[PDB]
């Protein structure tokens, strides 16, 4: 029975229960993420920014079924176009706005990937992506407001592919945590 999380802690407890089994219910997960009201005090600790690019901050390793991490996007910061390694990927805005651009999987040819769709994700909004849906690029296009987001991936994945918008070629990148449980990890 899905309850409203009062707090991040609560949220994380509910997530552990939802992931106790081995097959997830995406809707239910998205609904509890959406229902958590962003409270900066509760996650301030994980919101470590870098001047030059966005940072991944590990919050919870999830008894091995999922990662939960906070990302921090300075003004004009953005990701590349990427997939999610056959995993589920939820994303909640805790603060600010991100622009998400979805691409279709490139065909084997070398041509400019073309954007399926585009949308702004607002605070507390929770979005869901997986590889059957497509690839996406997330950016903070704001010139004045940093953005912070909450990301859940299940199962956890170390690496993903990044795509060249031009040719659609892809590289395996190994995602690195800026911090882990509130501790900076170079
Ligand atoms: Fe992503």
């Amino acid at each position: 029975e899905l309850l409203k999380p009062r707090t991040l802690a609560d949220l994380i407890r509910i997530l552990h229960e939802l992931f106790a089994g081995d097959e997830v219910n995406v809707e239910e997960v998205q609904a509890v993420l959406e229902a958590y009201e962003s409270n900066p005090a509760e996650w301030a600790l994980y919101a470590k920014f870098d001047q030059y690019r966005y940072t991944r901050n590990l919050v919870d390793q999830g008894n091995g079924k999922f990662n939960l991490m906070i990302l921090c996007w300075g003004e004009g910061h953005g990701s590349s176009i990427h997939d999610h390694t056959d995993s589920h990927c939820f994303l909640k805005l805790l603060q600010g706005n991100l622009k998400e651009t979805l691409f279709d999987w490139p065909d084997k040819k070398s041509n400019e990937m073309i954007k399926k769709s585009e949308r702004t994700l607002r605070e507390n909004q929770c979005a869901y992506i997986n590889d059957s849906i497509g690839l996406h690029r997330v950016e903070n296009v704001s010139h004045t407001e940093p953005a912070v987001s909450l990301h859940l991936y299940s199962p956890p994945f170390d690496t993903c592919h990044a795509f060249d918008q031009r040719t659609g070629h892809k590289n395996k990148v190994t995602m690195t945590f800026h911090s882990k449980f509130g501790i900076r990890t170079p």
